[PDB]
Formats: structure tokens, C-alpha cells, sequence
């Protein structure tokens, strides 16, 4: 049928072997995941709860928002996408990286629940914040944006890996941004340790969907490809600096705005697209 | 139907993982970070010399086994992708799911890799790595395998029993091969990796076992039995008539009781009663 044209997607019994690898890019990717493999038991947490109590009280609240907004991610309706692509993906050096893709994403979600307990400890007011958050803009906006272009019935492989691209390098940017602002103020350094490697791997998920892109006979033309983007950036945009503002820990919410086009922009270039906001990184700290 | 399992209902599905609601499906899985090994630690550089010593009929048995294993472990894993690890909710479940799919992907590297290191041959290697199709009794097994995947008819509760069938009865024959040739002092590479790969999948059996006990409604005794007994004739048939353990001086009888005496300790671990009342025949296996 029609994926028997791209070579990604075409069905084959030698799915099951490994060898040969006839793909040694994403092999060697599938090794740098292998060599990056952590737990989150690994976090030391023993030092935070003093500097979290020298949080102000509008920082507090910025930062155990945006810590609920990432547990409830993994809840979302794109809580299978890893699981889908593991399936259509025909390729054994790519069936082994969104293996490891799996199990990393469940360390996410074991440590920002770890993150949550050490720094909320009355489960009271944890149950309230997560059952208010569940309830917020930036959550349905998500998943409408993931059922109006992976779930619908008319969109194709390629708009699908875009997607998932968004998914790892655009959602998120921003909350991850503002947390390498909390280690530059010299904040919180489980919080930060942690921030850190996480956001290195959703790089790495990200810059393996740019992969996979390049693989693709029938890609979706570079309007489709920015629809697809910018939507993701308004989303991202709003919720950082209309939503839970960002000058709430004492950032400005122009240059967030701009780091957020900057981050979408780098995203069209390693696709293999021009550009469509021109924006400079306005973050030092991010360089 | 899934509505009445614990294991099945949306509800049990949490916004973060902790407190740990089910701390022994908790631990099962950090017993399965802790076990974490890649193909790269088992050394096979002193294989090729014993390799070279065999006589021909044991280099026929123990090339067909590894042709066997280097698409199972693959097939495994697509139905803990495309099934288990979707169709439960219970997110300490889904974490143990995750890092079986991580070890089944270092199984098949593992297999791909004792392959790659004995058949130097290309035109046997491509005839061994497409057993799927060239071989006939490995058709069987995987495709017995397979139908499980695809069977839209059968309870969850089925098919993990025929899932901790395929793990534990199904492997069980070759593992013990393997570990005689230990007991001969043979190709230490090829045994020692044997040793890992035994021990991930006695605890994913372990971890079938336990899932079953969570089930409030449980396939009948007879059911149960009709699946193992299928399980253990196959398994029989392959390694006393396609693919016979003499070949590398084992008793056949010997094996049928052993496969059997596999089949029971599965079949109790479940909750129900053996039905072969075999010995364990090898001192090898005891200790």
C-alpha cells in the first residue's frame, strides 16, 4: 500500500531483528540515549526546601504551577504518540529509540511528582492544585492542537512527525527557559539538576523526529509545516506570558515571547525550512 | 468487562505517581531498573576459537536456538507496545511495561550480535536472521505468538497468561540448552548473556504471575490449562523433533520432563494446580 513508498513505514518480518543496522544515524542516537540513562532516585532533593522557603510568595506560586503543568502533561490525550509512532515505524534502530523514548518519559513523570511531594507537602494542597490545573486553558489548548493535527483522520504520517517535533521542542521551551533562569538566580538545585536533564533529553526526542523527517519521501509543504508550528508557538506564547506570567519570578515577558519564536524558528531551520519570525535568543543563559 | 478491573479502568489512572498505591507492582519495577545491562558489557572475543571446536551438528543446534530467539524477544515487545503497556492503567504497571520494552530491545541487540560473531557467512547469516520465514518451526512459534497480538476476541487476562507462556515455557527449553553447554565449559559469551537474558524474563513471568493475582475475574482453570498445555506441546515438538537436544548431547526425555516441570511451576504461580507433576530432571538448574 501506500507506505510501501516510504521507507520508514514499510512493512517487512525483518522488523523483529536488529542486525544488520542499515540506519547508523539513528543507531547512533539510540546509543546516546542508552548512554544518558538515569533514575530519578539520582536527583539529590536535600538541599532545595531552604531555598524554596526564601521563595516569595508569587514565585511559589509560578513554580508549583508550572511543576503541576508538566505532571499533567503525561495525562494528556497524546499519552500513547511514542507508543503509535513505535508501531507505524518499520525501522528497528528507530523502534529502539522510541523504546528508550518510553522509559524515559516515565522517569519524567516519576520525578516531577517526587519535585511536587518535596515541595507541597500538605497532600491537601496538592489535590487542589492539581484538580484546578487539570481545568486550564493551556492543557485544552494542547489537545485540541494534538486532535486537530495528529488525531484527525486526514492527517499524514509526515504532519504527524512535525507534530511530534512541537511536541518535544516547542511545548515546554518556555517552562524549561524559566527554570535555567531560577539556576542562573542561583535557586533550587534539585529542581535545577533535574530541569536540566530533562530538557536534554526532549532535545534529543526532538532533534530525533527532525531526524526521521529527513527520511520522508512525501513531506508536508513548508505552509502546512508553519501552521502547524505557530500554533504550537501562540499556545506556548499565551500561557507564559498571559496565563502564569512570567514576571512572576521576575522575567520579562517580551524576551519570553522572542525566545519562544527564536526556539520555533530554530525548529523550521533543522526540518529544513526558512525561518518566519527572525528572532534573536534574548537569553544569555540559554546560549 | 474492563470496567470491574482495577488494572483496566480509566480511574486508576493517577496524576502523579506518588503516594505508590501498589507497592508491589512498585517495587517489581525497581527491581527491573536495577537489573539494567546493554549488549556491550557481555564480551564475545573468546567465543570464535570454542565456536571453531564444535562438530558440526552442535554448530547446527546452537545457530537454529539463535535464530529462534533473534526475532522473539522483537515480538514481545510489539505487543507490550501495541497492547499491554496501553491497556493498563495502573501507572506502576505502565512503568514495569516500559523498561521490559527497553530489556526486550537489549535481548534482540544481544541475539543480533552472537549472530553477527559466529555466522560469518552472509548468505547463512541472511537465511538465520530471516527465520521468521525460512525456518518452519520458528514460523510456528511466532506466528502462535503473533495471533495473540492480533486476537481482538480474548480477555487481558488471557492473553497475559499466554504472554507469561511465551516467556517461560516457550523460551525455557533453549535457555536450559544453553546452560548445559555452561556445564561443559563452552562458549562463555553466548552463556553469560544466556544468564542475563534468563533471569529479565523469569521476572517478567514473575511479573505476569503478578498482574493475574490483581484480576477480579479470572479465566477458568481449564482455559488457563488449554493455553500452557498448547504451549508445552510446542515447545516440545521444537526441541525434541525439529531441532532435537541431542544435537549437542542432551537427553530428549530429559527435556520434555523439564519443559513440564517449567509448565507446572508457571501454572502454580498462577493459583492453580500442575497437571504434569514433573520433576525437574537437571542438577544444572537447580542452583
Amino acid at each position: 500500500i501506500k507506505s510501501n513508498e516510504e521507507p520508514l513505514l514499510r512493512k517487512s518480518s525483518r522488523r523483529f531483528v536488529i542486525f544488520p543496522i542499515q540506519y547508523p544515524d539513528i543507531w547512533k542516537m539510540y546509543k546516546q540515549a542508552q548512554a544518558s540513562f538515569w533514575t530519578a532516585e539520582e536527583v539529590d532533593l536535600s538541599k532545595d526546601l531552604p531555598h524554596w522557603n526564601k521563595l516569595k510568595a508569587d514565585e511559589k506560586y509560578f513554580i508549583s504551577h508550572i511543576l503541576a503543568f508538566f505532571a499533567a502533561s503525561d495525562g494528556i490525550v497524546n499519552e500513547n504518540l511514542v507508543e503509535r509512532f513505535s508501531q507505524e515505524v518499520q525501522v528497528p534502530e528507530a523502534r529502539c529509540f522510541y523504546g528508550f523514548q518510553i522509559l524515559i518519559e516515565n522517569v519524567h513523570s516519576e520525578m516531577y511528582s517526587l519535585l511536587i511531594d518535596t515541595y507541597i507537602r500538605d497532600p491537601k494542597k496538592r489535590e487542589f492544585l492539581f484538580n484546578a490545573i487539570e481545568t486550564m486553558p493551556y492543557v485544552k489548548k494542547k489537545a485540541d492542537w494534538a486532535l486537530r493535527w495528529i488525531a484527525d483522520r486526514k492527517s499524514t504520517f509526515g504532519e504527524r512527525v512535525v507534530a511530534f517535533a512541537a511536541v518535544e521542542g516547542v511545548f515546554f521551551s518556555g517552562s524549561f527557559a524559566a527554570i535555567f533562569w531560577l539556576k542562573k538566580r542561583g535557586l533550587m538545585p534539585g529542581l535545577t539538576f533535574s530541569n536540566e536533564l530533562i530538557s536534554r533529553d526532549e532535545g534529543l526526542h526532538c532533534d530525533f523526529a527532525c531526524l526521521m523527517f529527513q527520511y520522508l519521501v512525501n513531506k508536508p509543504s513548508e505552509e502546512r509545516v508553519r501552521e502547524i508550528i505557530v500554533d504550537a508557538v501562540k499556545i506556548e506564547q499565551e500561557f507564559l506570558t498571559e496565563a502564569l506570567p512570567v514576571g512572576l519570578i521576575g522575567m520579562n515577558c517580551i524576551l519570553m515571547k522572542q525566545y519562544i519564536e527564536f526556539v520555533a524558528d530554530r525548529l523550521l531551520v533543522e526540518l529544513g525550512f526558512s525561518k518566519v519570525f527572525q528572532a534573536e535568543n534574548p537569553f544569555d543563559f540559554m546560549e
